């Protein structure tokens, strides 16, 4: 074998060659990504098992088809699967799913993305044991489809602002669910359109006209034989969308729709009788950018273009400057989120606020830029990126579906007033680098190291001194005599970029914690490779707040960027194997341009010629129309 | 009688309250936008016009529609619009009928896209007074459907790298087609697919062995009464695509297929039976003016959480990290639109160099703001009933940054050999010396000419900067080709920082030229706020030589923020002055009245999946799983 384990004999050679430079093993590197060499090990095992079933793989390639045959086709290997899974996977393991999930049902959705995604986890959390023996356990054996319906046309995000109520009648031990009006109506829960006959419903609770807040309750929505949506039930799908179509979000709404006193969900919460009232989404951006990153790359190496040196042949895209720039940094992101991602579960454990407030910065910058490098990998591949061929818009426009980085806003000010009032000792560990003595300048490249630790010392500065500017200018308008509210506003824009910062100065201390950790030797200069791209890349993308109080010097800044154009050209002999290791079969990652064979142009013709519109020589646009016009004329 | 002429009776209140802080007429901003009162007052006349012809509007939705049914409702406006066209509008003129064609044909494409836009213009300048005759005059007649074929599946648009060749047989006065490989495919003319019957094809002409060249050929494809592939044609449709899919785009291949001599195009060359041988700019800031007056009119009628705790929920638009996320763009729209009337002011009188910067600095900063404006919208953003994320990907489907960068490495040149003087006027701001600082927020006044004064000093810094890198690298003994890799990232910066400072230079001539007074305040304050966000945005080249002080930063902070609230006001009068109408604009976020929450209900209510009650997939699959179960 070859270190890279994903060459194959008749692999175009184009493509080999970007593989047979790889310095480790990409199994090694596998173990590395999905934490484990079992781990690792179980998804290839999947992957091979499932190529011996045939009646679970797409009947057609899934962009020849509208959006009810997608539909149908989902429902088609979903009830296959609730029948084979265990011939294939171990059911319990969470990550066995996962994977066979994204084999099997892609990313454009199915009919039961949220019965085990918010459904059945409320019933864990929400309802009483008595309640569990009678839902929950129907939801797990299928009997049922739920959902979970919180968001509303009118208000989406705070449970504070939602209008649906659920006012219990004490004469008949009911409670009466209603929609008050058109913007009350839930409004996006996946798979409430059309699919589930059952959701747990978040409504403000009404006791003798006092509210309670938001509680949730289950609901019935389709009688069990019919499927017609029962009497006062308003129910429906809200149309198409850019992307994610399988799914059938809903729109539900109620007539003074009533339903016993015992489907308020009541493991936390009582309401007797007569009333009384007793009281890894990370790692899902990170697959989906290095799907579009697995599809750019490999394109790239074996698509040719344009000359470098006049005496010598066109050169593969993969050599450009400009294109190892506009790729290469993103590959570093998407080992970086991976990380960030185990490094909050293994936060998240050893509590045994800090995190609450960081997991909402987390979510919003993730999110955000892997869309900006989704779409980067989009235009790398030229024009044959815009065709569904490169599947990278679809993968776009799945990862991409303001609050989250003003919470932790708040907690950055909170933790500035600390500073600012002498509690500096009071900081949490993530926020403590706040209360902490910056040197008068960055010491990179002014101080021998061997040292990244360098660099986090300057995105701590950049961090802090940003969140301290914008705190102060939020308590100097105050002290000006604004309303608090009001200054708050005319702050967050500043607020935000703290946020931001924060957010990223995370995302790479976790990174350079990973790096230091691993033993394995092959492995850790890759990884560490990739880490020195991602710092110099990011720290040049914020250089201003370095270069604003002097903190970083002109000088200092080129050797950044030299530094980046150095690591660019160091990464490329690994950039394909990075990528390779996180191991997606083509089943899986379902695009032309990104074949792990490297074969795109034999492939991308075949494509075409079996595409829907090439079924007759002559359209009916032709027939119909435009023939009878040419011969008109 | 507002000076915002949108307004309606019956409007969404909160819709009209923010058309009614209006400071200037919107007729009069409009004629300022596409031109003169005449142009404006024409688009909206095409406008009503088309009310009263319901034959030409959309059946329905055009996303409950699959790209089959899209097709066919194309082509049948497109039936409809041959006959009719000439009671609506001047087809001679290229304004009108591009205004028609978006009122009635979208932004996704129509089957005879490049049989006006290609096919019948590469007639005009190839095709001799005798070929015209037989085959330009049948094109204008749309007898037959046209386009124009040369990017091929492996090489795109460079001729000299094409590989399909036509061989002249002296023995039968025929030019022999062929495609050698698979890579020789035509591969992505719009039209080719499926619609055109005939196109104009590029390809290698050989002779008695030796290779003149690309030449172009009218090329029959299809049979005039059946419509099928003659005889060693291979064509067919490439397949769907993220965005624009009323298009049929094509492969095309030929197996030895034979054309007489006379099928070459002989206007400039000419082959005897012997052997011998003798804009765009605006289509983005409409595109990025689509997409803000969706999220922008969406902005004044969605209301979300309190600012002060004591009042009502706030309409969004109040929010200053909303109008940071709106606003900018407004000004980019406009300044997209006024760098594209210069680029024509210029050419009708180092301009073809810089024609290669703003394609690309355009189409990518209106990509980063249709993307923006989805955002701004929210959940409802992800719906099609936002519109803005076709509107983005027609949008993106727009080496032009290198062409700029040999320009400006050669300018460069001349400054460091002392030949500043032989600058272009559009470049000599290279040879010009700095003042030690930028002088914002220093001098009495200065104004908007000491911010084109910062921006000319960091784009002369980081195109000589740059040069320098690509020049250090070949005295170290460097292979020219290979120093310019690897110098290619930095180049980039440098063209798209001089790109980016015309566009700053054009809108501020524009304003300059001004004379009523109400529509010149308003675009001011625009620019103002263009300065200042484009200033920051470029923070990093104005810091790293001292040039910029961290107080002078927050000078432009201050003004940023101040401008975004003097903007608002105006925010919606400045969109709707682009006068776009709800069958053009085809949003539901964006309709003109701001009733959003009724029609966005109507529009998921009738809704393809919404035809039963139970789905198919529930009927065979689904509710049998449940029962087993």
């Amino acid at each position: 074998v070859h270190l890279n384990k994903t060459i194959q004999e008749g692999d175009n050679p184009d493509l080999t060659a970007e593989r047979l430079t790889a310095t480790f093993d990409t199994h090694a590197m596998a173990a590395q990504i999905y934490g484990g060499e079992m781990r690792a090990r179980r998804r290839r095992e999947i992957t091979a098992k499932l190529a011996e079933i045939p009646e679970l793989h797409d009947s057609m390639p899934l962009p020849y088809m509208t959006r009810e045959e997608k539909i149908m086709e989902s429902a088609r290997k979903l009830t296959v699967l609730t029948q084979r899974m265990s011939e294939i996977i171990d059911p319990t393991d969470a990550g066995e799913l996962y994977h066979l999930n994204n084999e099997v049902l892609g990313i454009e959705g199915n009919p039961m993305a949220l019965h085990g995604v918010m459904f059945i986890p409320a019933l864990n959390a929400q309802a009483s044991d008595e309640q569990q023996a009678k839902w929950l356990i129907r939801a797990l054996r299928r009997e049922i489809i739920g959902t979970y319906a919180q968001t509303e046309m009118g208000h989406g995000t705070n449970l504070q602002n939602l209008e649906t109520t659920a006012t219990y009648d004490i004469g008949t031990q009911e409670f009466v669910l209603h929609t008050p009006k058109i913007t009350a109506l839930k409004w996006w829960p996946g798979n409430l359109g059309k699919s589930s006959n059952y959701a747990v419903v978040v409504a403000h609770m009404y006791i003798k006209g006092k509210n309670f807040g938001p509680h949730t309750f289950m609901v019935p929505l389709r009688d069990e034989k019919t499927h017609k949506p029962l009497p006062g039930i308003t129910i429906g799908d809200i149309g198409p969308k850019m992307a994610y179509n399988i799914v059938d979000n809903g729109f539900l709404g109620f007539n003074n729709y009533r339903i016993p006193r015992t489907n308020l969900l009541m493991r936390h919460t009582k309401v007797e009788a007569d009333g009384t009232y007793i009281k890894y989404m990370l790692t899902g951006q990170a697959i989906m950018l290095s799907y579009a990153l697995n599809i750019a790359t490999r394109y790239s190496a074996v698509r040719r273009q344009g000359q470098i040196d006049k005496n010598e042949p066109e050169v593969k895209v993969l050599e450009y400057q400009t294109q190892q720039h506009r790729l290469f940094p993103f590959i570093a992101r998407a080992y970086a989120f991976q990380f960030a991602g185990a490094e909050t579960v293994k936060l998240y454990e050893r509590v045994l606020a800090d995190l609450h407030a960081l997991t909402s910065g987390l979510k919003s910058v993730v999110t955000h830029q892997t869309g900006e490098g989704i779409e980067q990998a989009r235009m790398a591949c030229g024009g044959h990126g815009y065709s569904m061929a490169s599947y990278i818009s679809e993968i776009y426009g799945v990862a991409i579906g303001m609050v989250m980085l003003l919470q932790l806003a708040r907690y950055l000010v909170k933790s500035a007033a600390l500073v600012k009032s002498g509690k500096a000792s009071q900081l949490g560990p993530l926020v403590a680098y706040l209360g902490a003595r910056s040197e008068p300048t960055s010491l990179i490249d002014r101080v021998p190291n061997g040292g990244i630790t360098e660099y986090i010392k300057t995105f701590q500065h950049i961090a802090k001194r940003q969140t301290l500017k914008a705190a102060n200018k939020f308590f100097g308008l105050m002290e000006n005599g604004e309303k608090r509210e009001i200054a708050w506003n005319k702050s967050s824009v500043e607020l935000n970029r703290a946020s931001r910062l924060h957010t990223r100065l995370f995302i790479v201390e976790a990174f350079a914690r990973r790096v230091n950790e691993i033993g394995d030797i092959t492995i850790k200069e890759a990884l560490s490779d990739l880490l020195h791209l991602h710092v110099n890349y990011e720290l040049l993308d914020v250089a201003t707040y370095a270069l604003e109080d002097g903190f970083m010097s002109s000088t200092q800044l080129d050797y950044v960027r030299d530094q980046l154009y150095f690591y660019l050209q160091k990464i490329r002999p690994n950039a394909v194997s990075l990528l390779d290791s996180w191991e997606f079969s083509d089943r899986e990652l379902r695009s032309v341009l990104g074949r792990r064979d490297g074969h795109v142009y034999e492939n991308l013709f075949k494509w075409a010629k079996e595409s829907p519109l090439n079924k007759t020589d002559v359209l009916p646009s032709v027939d119909t129309y435009l023939k009878p016009m040419m011969e008109k004329a």
